Protein backbone atom coordinates (compact mmCIF):
# COMPACT_ATOMS: atom_id res chain seq x y z
CA UNK A 1 0.00 0.00 0.00
CA UNK A 2 1.28 3.44 -1.02
CA UNK A 3 0.14 7.02 -0.47
CA UNK A 4 -2.60 8.15 -2.84
CA UNK A 5 -1.53 11.13 -4.98
CA UNK A 6 -4.04 13.94 -5.42
CA UNK A 7 -4.48 17.13 -7.43
CA UNK A 8 -4.28 20.53 -5.72
CA UNK A 9 -4.88 24.02 -7.09
CA UNK A 10 -2.89 27.21 -6.53
CA UNK A 11 -4.59 30.56 -5.76
CA UNK A 12 -1.62 32.60 -7.01
CA UNK A 13 -1.89 31.25 -10.58
CA UNK A 14 -5.66 30.81 -11.01
CA UNK A 15 -7.97 33.28 -12.77
CA UNK A 16 -11.27 31.40 -12.87
CA UNK A 17 -11.12 30.82 -16.63
CA UNK A 18 -12.98 27.48 -16.29
CA UNK A 19 -10.67 25.80 -18.82
CA UNK A 20 -10.11 22.79 -16.52
CA UNK A 21 -13.76 21.82 -16.03
CA UNK A 22 -14.61 21.47 -19.73
CA UNK A 23 -11.57 19.26 -20.41
CA UNK A 24 -12.67 17.06 -17.50
CA UNK A 25 -16.20 16.87 -18.92
CA UNK A 26 -14.86 15.97 -22.36
CA UNK A 27 -12.37 13.33 -21.23
CA UNK A 28 -14.54 11.56 -18.64
CA UNK A 29 -17.58 11.30 -20.97
CA UNK A 30 -16.00 9.64 -24.03
CA UNK A 31 -18.96 7.24 -24.38
CA UNK A 32 -21.50 10.03 -25.03
CA UNK A 33 -20.41 10.89 -28.61
CA UNK A 34 -17.86 13.67 -28.07
CA UNK A 35 -15.19 14.36 -30.68
CA UNK A 36 -13.28 17.39 -29.33
CA UNK A 37 -15.74 19.69 -31.13
CA UNK A 38 -18.32 22.02 -29.61
CA UNK A 39 -21.71 21.09 -31.03
CA UNK A 40 -21.51 17.30 -30.98
CA UNK A 41 -22.26 17.30 -27.24
CA UNK A 42 -25.90 16.17 -27.03
CA UNK A 43 -25.78 15.95 -23.21
CA UNK A 44 -25.69 18.48 -20.38
CA UNK A 45 -22.29 19.29 -18.93
CA UNK A 46 -21.02 17.38 -15.88
CA UNK A 47 -17.53 18.12 -14.51
CA UNK A 48 -15.90 16.43 -11.51
CA UNK A 49 -14.08 19.32 -9.79
CA UNK A 50 -15.81 22.57 -8.89
CA UNK A 51 -14.72 26.21 -9.14
CA UNK A 52 -15.74 28.59 -6.35
CA UNK A 53 -15.04 32.30 -5.80
CA UNK A 54 -14.57 34.12 -2.49
CA UNK A 55 -13.23 37.56 -1.60
CA UNK A 56 -9.76 35.97 -1.39
CA UNK A 57 -9.75 35.09 -5.07
CA UNK A 58 -11.08 32.09 -6.95
CA UNK A 59 -10.07 28.45 -6.62
CA UNK A 60 -11.23 25.00 -7.72
CA UNK A 61 -11.58 22.11 -5.30
CA UNK A 62 -11.98 18.37 -5.78
CA UNK A 63 -11.62 15.06 -3.97
CA UNK A 64 -8.41 14.74 -1.95
CA UNK A 65 -8.56 10.90 -1.99
CA UNK A 66 -8.50 10.32 1.76
CA UNK A 67 -7.07 7.00 2.92
CA UNK A 68 -9.59 6.37 5.71
CA UNK A 69 -12.29 7.98 3.62
CA UNK A 70 -15.58 8.72 5.44
CA UNK A 71 -17.51 8.25 2.19
CA UNK A 72 -16.24 4.68 1.86
CA UNK A 73 -17.28 3.83 5.43
CA UNK A 74 -20.73 5.43 5.39
CA UNK A 75 -21.75 3.85 2.05
CA UNK A 76 -23.70 0.76 3.12
CA UNK A 77 -24.28 -0.63 -0.39
CA UNK A 78 -20.56 -0.66 -1.19
CA UNK A 79 -20.50 1.39 -4.39
CA UNK A 80 -17.37 3.25 -3.28
CA UNK A 81 -14.31 1.01 -3.60
CA UNK A 82 -10.53 1.45 -3.55
CA UNK A 83 -10.05 -0.25 -6.90
CA UNK A 84 -6.85 1.49 -7.98
CA UNK A 85 -4.35 3.98 -6.58
CA UNK A 86 -7.22 6.46 -6.06
CA UNK A 87 -10.63 6.04 -4.45
CA UNK A 88 -13.29 5.60 -7.13
CA UNK A 89 -17.09 5.44 -7.25
CA UNK A 90 -19.04 2.74 -9.09
CA UNK A 91 -22.01 3.91 -11.16
CA UNK A 92 -23.71 0.49 -11.14
CA UNK A 93 -24.43 0.00 -7.42
CA UNK A 94 -25.28 3.59 -6.45
CA UNK A 95 -28.72 4.03 -4.87
CA UNK A 96 -28.87 7.80 -4.38
CA UNK A 97 -28.67 7.96 -0.58
CA UNK A 98 -27.42 11.42 0.37
CA UNK A 99 -25.15 10.04 3.11
CA UNK A 100 -22.02 10.82 1.08
CA UNK A 101 -23.06 14.48 1.08
CA UNK A 102 -22.85 14.31 4.87
CA UNK A 103 -19.60 12.32 4.94
CA UNK A 104 -17.28 14.54 2.91
CA UNK A 105 -15.85 17.56 4.77
CA UNK A 106 -14.97 19.08 1.37
CA UNK A 107 -18.15 18.21 -0.54
CA UNK A 108 -16.48 16.92 -3.70
CA UNK A 109 -19.33 14.46 -4.42
CA UNK A 110 -22.32 15.64 -6.46
CA UNK A 111 -25.63 13.95 -7.30
CA UNK A 112 -26.65 14.41 -10.93
CA UNK A 113 -28.81 12.54 -13.46
CA UNK A 114 -26.98 9.83 -15.39
CA UNK A 115 -26.46 10.20 -19.14
CA UNK A 116 -25.49 7.27 -21.37
CA UNK A 117 -25.12 7.11 -25.17
CA UNK A 118 -26.29 10.70 -25.55
CA UNK A 119 -29.73 10.09 -24.01
CA UNK A 120 -31.14 10.50 -20.52
CA UNK A 121 -31.09 7.28 -18.50
CA UNK A 122 -34.45 6.17 -17.08
CA UNK A 123 -35.35 3.79 -14.27
CA UNK A 124 -38.16 1.22 -14.18
CA UNK A 125 -41.02 2.24 -11.85
CA UNK A 126 -41.25 5.77 -10.44
CA UNK A 127 -43.24 8.95 -11.02
CA UNK A 128 -47.17 10.63 -14.85
CA UNK A 129 -43.64 11.39 -16.10
CA UNK A 130 -40.70 9.06 -15.50
CA UNK A 131 -37.77 10.15 -13.32
CA UNK A 132 -34.09 9.88 -14.31
CA UNK A 133 -31.59 7.85 -12.33
CA UNK A 134 -29.36 9.87 -9.97
CA UNK A 135 -25.64 9.06 -9.80
CA UNK A 136 -22.84 10.37 -7.58
CA UNK A 137 -20.00 12.09 -9.44
CA UNK A 138 -16.49 12.63 -8.07
CA UNK A 139 -12.97 12.74 -9.45
CA UNK A 140 -11.64 9.31 -10.44
CA UNK A 141 -8.06 10.61 -10.96
CA UNK A 142 -8.53 9.34 -14.55
CA UNK A 143 -7.31 5.84 -13.67
CA UNK A 144 -8.95 4.17 -16.68
CA UNK A 145 -7.86 6.97 -19.02
CA UNK A 146 -4.40 8.50 -19.39
CA UNK A 147 -3.01 11.53 -17.59
CA UNK A 148 -5.50 13.89 -15.89
CA UNK A 149 -7.07 16.46 -18.20
CA UNK A 150 -7.80 18.94 -15.41
CA UNK A 151 -4.04 19.40 -15.43
CA UNK A 152 -2.45 20.24 -18.85
CA UNK A 153 -5.59 22.23 -19.74
CA UNK A 154 -4.69 25.08 -17.38
CA UNK A 155 -3.47 28.19 -19.26
CA UNK A 156 -1.47 29.34 -16.22
CA UNK A 157 -0.50 25.82 -15.03
CA UNK A 158 -2.20 26.02 -11.63
CA UNK A 159 -3.53 22.50 -10.96
CA UNK A 160 -0.74 20.12 -9.93
CA UNK A 161 -0.80 16.39 -9.24
CA UNK A 162 1.34 15.92 -6.12
CA UNK A 163 2.74 12.77 -4.54
CA UNK A 164 2.63 13.41 -0.77
CA UNK A 165 5.99 11.67 -0.25
CA UNK A 166 8.16 13.87 -2.48
CA UNK A 167 6.97 17.16 -0.98
CA UNK A 168 7.80 15.92 2.53
CA UNK A 169 11.37 15.03 1.53
CA UNK A 170 11.84 18.27 -0.41
CA UNK A 171 10.59 20.41 2.48
CA UNK A 172 12.78 18.47 4.92
CA UNK A 173 15.83 19.07 2.72
CA UNK A 174 15.01 22.77 2.37
CA UNK A 175 14.56 23.22 6.12
CA UNK A 176 17.78 21.33 6.88
CA UNK A 177 19.76 23.39 4.35
CA UNK A 178 18.32 26.65 5.68
CA UNK A 179 19.15 25.78 9.29
CA UNK A 180 22.61 24.35 8.56
CA UNK A 181 23.85 27.42 6.68
CA UNK A 182 23.30 29.76 9.65
CA UNK A 183 24.54 27.67 12.58
CA UNK B 1 54.26 34.06 20.77
CA UNK B 2 56.04 36.97 19.08
CA UNK B 3 55.21 40.27 17.39
CA UNK B 4 53.34 40.14 14.12
CA UNK B 5 54.63 42.02 11.05
CA UNK B 6 52.64 44.65 9.21
CA UNK B 7 53.25 46.50 5.95
CA UNK B 8 53.74 50.27 6.19
CA UNK B 9 53.81 52.96 3.51
CA UNK B 10 56.29 55.79 2.94
CA UNK B 11 54.76 59.18 2.06
CA UNK B 12 58.03 60.58 0.70
CA UNK B 13 58.27 58.04 -2.14
CA UNK B 14 54.58 57.53 -3.01
CA UNK B 15 52.95 59.08 -6.07
CA UNK B 16 49.39 57.71 -6.29
CA UNK B 17 49.72 55.32 -9.22
CA UNK B 18 47.35 52.67 -7.76
CA UNK B 19 49.59 49.91 -9.13
CA UNK B 20 49.87 48.19 -5.73
CA UNK B 21 46.15 47.50 -5.32
CA UNK B 22 45.79 45.79 -8.71
CA UNK B 23 48.51 43.28 -7.85
CA UNK B 24 46.70 42.43 -4.60
CA UNK B 25 43.38 41.98 -6.38
CA UNK B 26 44.99 39.79 -9.04
CA UNK B 27 46.84 37.61 -6.54
CA UNK B 28 43.91 37.01 -4.17
CA UNK B 29 41.31 36.09 -6.81
CA UNK B 30 43.05 33.16 -8.52
CA UNK B 31 39.85 31.10 -8.13
CA UNK B 32 37.79 33.62 -10.14
CA UNK B 33 39.61 32.90 -13.44
CA UNK B 34 42.30 35.58 -13.56
CA UNK B 35 45.28 35.06 -15.84
CA UNK B 36 47.35 38.20 -15.22
CA UNK B 37 45.59 39.79 -18.19
CA UNK B 38 42.88 42.44 -18.39
CA UNK B 39 39.97 40.84 -20.24
CA UNK B 40 39.94 37.61 -18.25
CA UNK B 41 38.73 39.68 -15.27
CA UNK B 42 34.96 39.16 -15.30
CA UNK B 43 34.34 40.39 -11.73
CA UNK B 44 34.39 43.83 -10.12
CA UNK B 45 37.71 44.80 -8.57
CA UNK B 46 38.20 44.74 -4.78
CA UNK B 47 41.59 45.63 -3.26
CA UNK B 48 42.65 45.30 0.36
CA UNK B 49 44.79 48.40 0.94
CA UNK B 50 43.21 51.78 0.26
CA UNK B 51 44.99 54.83 -1.15
CA UNK B 52 44.12 58.17 0.45
CA UNK B 53 45.25 61.58 -0.84
CA UNK B 54 45.17 64.84 1.12
CA UNK B 55 46.96 68.19 1.09
CA UNK B 56 50.20 66.76 2.48
CA UNK B 57 50.60 64.09 -0.19
CA UNK B 58 49.11 60.65 -0.61
CA UNK B 59 49.71 57.21 0.86
CA UNK B 60 48.00 53.82 1.16
CA UNK B 61 46.67 52.53 4.46
CA UNK B 62 45.77 48.99 5.46
CA UNK B 63 45.48 46.74 8.51
CA UNK B 64 48.24 47.16 11.09
CA UNK B 65 47.55 43.69 12.58
CA UNK B 66 46.98 44.71 16.18
CA UNK B 67 47.70 42.21 18.95
CA UNK B 68 44.83 43.19 21.25
CA UNK B 69 42.72 43.72 18.16
CA UNK B 70 39.38 45.48 18.77
CA UNK B 71 37.91 43.90 15.63
CA UNK B 72 38.58 40.37 16.89
CA UNK B 73 37.06 41.13 20.29
CA UNK B 74 33.84 42.81 19.12
CA UNK B 75 33.08 40.05 16.57
CA UNK B 76 30.45 38.02 18.42
CA UNK B 77 30.10 35.36 15.71
CA UNK B 78 33.82 34.63 15.73
CA UNK B 79 34.78 35.35 12.12
CA UNK B 80 38.00 37.22 12.91
CA UNK B 81 40.63 34.93 14.44
CA UNK B 82 44.41 35.06 14.85
CA UNK B 83 44.91 31.93 12.76
CA UNK B 84 48.51 32.57 11.73
CA UNK B 85 51.05 35.22 12.68
CA UNK B 86 48.76 37.83 11.12
CA UNK B 87 45.08 38.51 11.82
CA UNK B 88 42.67 37.13 9.22
CA UNK B 89 38.91 37.33 8.64
CA UNK B 90 36.93 34.20 7.79
CA UNK B 91 34.51 34.38 4.86
CA UNK B 92 32.37 31.39 5.87
CA UNK B 93 30.97 32.70 9.16
CA UNK B 94 30.75 36.46 8.56
CA UNK B 95 27.21 37.84 8.78
CA UNK B 96 27.88 41.52 8.13
CA UNK B 97 27.27 42.75 11.68
CA UNK B 98 28.85 46.14 11.15
CA UNK B 99 30.41 46.46 14.62
CA UNK B 100 33.83 46.02 12.97
CA UNK B 101 33.31 49.38 11.26
CA UNK B 102 32.88 50.89 14.73
CA UNK B 103 35.94 49.13 16.18
CA UNK B 104 38.93 49.75 13.91
CA UNK B 105 40.12 53.38 14.19
CA UNK B 106 42.13 53.25 10.95
CA UNK B 107 39.27 51.92 8.83
CA UNK B 108 41.01 49.05 7.04
CA UNK B 109 37.88 46.86 6.83
CA UNK B 110 35.28 47.38 4.10
CA UNK B 111 32.03 45.50 3.45
CA UNK B 112 31.68 44.39 -0.17
CA UNK B 113 29.85 41.62 -2.05
CA UNK B 114 31.50 38.23 -2.41
CA UNK B 115 32.50 36.81 -5.80
CA UNK B 116 33.22 33.09 -6.08
CA UNK B 117 33.88 31.21 -9.35
CA UNK B 118 33.43 34.38 -11.37
CA UNK B 119 29.81 34.99 -10.34
CA UNK B 120 28.00 36.96 -7.67
CA UNK B 121 27.04 34.86 -4.64
CA UNK B 122 23.39 35.13 -3.58
CA UNK B 123 21.61 34.27 -0.34
CA UNK B 124 18.73 31.94 0.45
CA UNK B 125 15.77 34.03 1.67
CA UNK B 126 15.85 37.82 1.23
CA UNK B 127 14.55 40.58 -1.04
CA UNK B 128 11.13 40.65 -5.50
CA UNK B 129 14.76 39.88 -6.34
CA UNK B 130 17.64 38.25 -4.48
CA UNK B 131 20.35 40.08 -2.59
CA UNK B 132 24.11 39.46 -2.63
CA UNK B 133 26.13 38.21 0.31
CA UNK B 134 28.27 40.92 1.94
CA UNK B 135 31.67 40.03 3.41
CA UNK B 136 34.32 42.06 5.24
CA UNK B 137 37.51 42.61 3.24
CA UNK B 138 40.79 43.48 4.95
CA UNK B 139 44.48 42.69 4.53
CA UNK B 140 45.53 39.17 5.51
CA UNK B 141 49.26 39.81 4.82
CA UNK B 142 49.25 37.13 2.06
CA UNK B 143 49.62 34.34 4.61
CA UNK B 144 48.07 31.64 2.42
CA UNK B 145 50.23 32.67 -0.56
CA UNK B 146 53.90 33.66 -0.58
CA UNK B 147 55.53 37.03 0.07
CA UNK B 148 53.34 40.17 -0.07
CA UNK B 149 52.30 41.30 -3.54
CA UNK B 150 51.79 45.01 -2.82
CA UNK B 151 55.54 45.01 -2.31
CA UNK B 152 57.41 43.82 -5.46
CA UNK B 153 54.75 45.71 -7.44
CA UNK B 154 55.44 49.23 -6.17
CA UNK B 155 57.58 50.96 -8.83
CA UNK B 156 59.01 53.54 -6.42
CA UNK B 157 59.65 50.89 -3.71
CA UNK B 158 57.70 52.80 -1.06
CA UNK B 159 55.90 50.01 0.81
CA UNK B 160 57.98 48.11 3.36
CA UNK B 161 57.27 45.05 5.50
CA UNK B 162 58.53 46.02 8.96
CA UNK B 163 59.08 43.66 11.87
CA UNK B 164 58.69 45.75 15.04
CA UNK B 165 61.56 43.98 16.82
CA UNK B 166 64.50 44.58 14.46
CA UNK B 167 63.46 48.21 13.91
CA UNK B 168 63.60 48.92 17.65
CA UNK B 169 67.11 47.46 17.86
CA UNK B 170 68.25 49.52 14.86
CA UNK B 171 66.84 52.73 16.34
CA UNK B 172 68.41 51.95 19.72
CA UNK B 173 71.83 51.35 18.16
CA UNK B 174 71.55 54.56 16.12
CA UNK B 175 70.69 56.56 19.25
CA UNK B 176 73.50 54.96 21.25
CA UNK B 177 76.12 55.68 18.57
CA UNK B 178 74.83 59.24 18.19
CA UNK B 179 75.04 59.96 21.92
CA UNK B 180 78.27 58.09 22.69
CA UNK B 181 80.35 59.93 20.07
CA UNK B 182 79.80 63.27 21.84
CA UNK B 183 80.41 62.62 25.58
S1 LIG C 1 -24.80 7.85 -3.04
FE1 LIG C 1 -24.02 5.94 -4.01
S2 LIG C 1 -21.83 5.86 -3.39
FE2 LIG C 1 -22.83 7.37 -2.01
S3 LIG C 1 -23.44 6.15 -0.19
FE3 LIG C 1 -25.24 6.16 -1.57
S4 LIG C 1 -25.00 4.27 -2.81
FE4 LIG C 1 -22.98 4.65 -1.83
S1 LIG D 1 -15.07 12.30 -1.39
FE1 LIG D 1 -14.44 13.66 0.33
S2 LIG D 1 -14.29 12.26 2.12
FE2 LIG D 1 -14.33 10.93 0.27
S3 LIG D 1 -12.13 10.59 -0.22
FE3 LIG D 1 -12.80 12.39 -1.45
S4 LIG D 1 -12.27 14.18 -0.15
FE4 LIG D 1 -12.20 12.36 1.22
S1 LIG E 1 -8.36 13.73 -12.77
FE1 LIG E 1 -9.92 13.46 -14.41
S2 LIG E 1 -11.88 13.24 -13.28
FE2 LIG E 1 -10.38 14.10 -11.79
S3 LIG E 1 -10.67 16.36 -11.94
FE3 LIG E 1 -8.99 15.83 -13.39
S4 LIG E 1 -10.06 15.51 -15.38
FE4 LIG E 1 -11.67 15.46 -13.78
S1 LIG F 1 -7.82 26.08 -15.95
FE1 LIG F 1 -6.34 26.71 -14.34
S2 LIG F 1 -6.56 28.97 -14.24
FE2 LIG F 1 -8.38 28.21 -15.37
S3 LIG F 1 -9.96 27.94 -13.76
FE3 LIG F 1 -8.93 25.92 -13.97
S4 LIG F 1 -7.28 25.97 -12.41
FE4 LIG F 1 -7.97 28.13 -12.67
S1 LIG G 1 31.17 41.94 9.97
FE1 LIG G 1 31.92 39.79 9.91
S2 LIG G 1 34.03 39.92 10.77
FE2 LIG G 1 32.99 41.87 11.33
S3 LIG G 1 32.13 41.47 13.40
FE3 LIG G 1 30.48 40.96 11.92
S4 LIG G 1 30.73 38.73 11.54
FE4 LIG G 1 32.66 39.43 12.53
S1 LIG H 1 41.21 45.73 11.25
FE1 LIG H 1 41.81 47.60 12.40
S2 LIG H 1 41.49 47.03 14.58
FE2 LIG H 1 41.49 45.08 13.41
S3 LIG H 1 43.65 44.37 13.50
FE3 LIG H 1 43.45 45.57 11.58
S4 LIG H 1 44.07 47.68 12.18
FE4 LIG H 1 43.67 46.56 14.12
S1 LIG I 1 50.23 42.42 2.05
FE1 LIG I 1 49.23 41.10 0.48
S2 LIG I 1 47.05 41.04 1.12
FE2 LIG I 1 47.98 42.77 2.25
S3 LIG I 1 47.58 44.58 0.93
FE3 LIG I 1 49.64 43.80 0.34
S4 LIG I 1 49.23 42.39 -1.39
FE4 LIG I 1 47.22 42.75 -0.37
S1 LIG J 1 52.43 51.24 -6.02
FE1 LIG J 1 53.77 52.35 -4.57
S2 LIG J 1 53.87 54.47 -5.40
FE2 LIG J 1 52.11 53.45 -6.43
S3 LIG J 1 50.32 54.00 -5.14
FE3 LIG J 1 51.07 51.99 -4.37
S4 LIG J 1 52.51 52.55 -2.69
FE4 LIG J 1 52.17 54.46 -3.89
Amino acid sequence: TQLNPFVVANPAKCIGCKACEVACFAVHNRNNHVGATVGTVSIPVIPRLHLIKTEHGTMPIQCRHCEDAPCANVCTVGAIKREGNAIVVDEKLCIGCKSCLLACPFGAIELLPQYEDGREVFQINLKLVQEPRIIAYKCDLCNDLGEPACVKACPENALTLVMPTEMKKARNKEAALSFLRVV
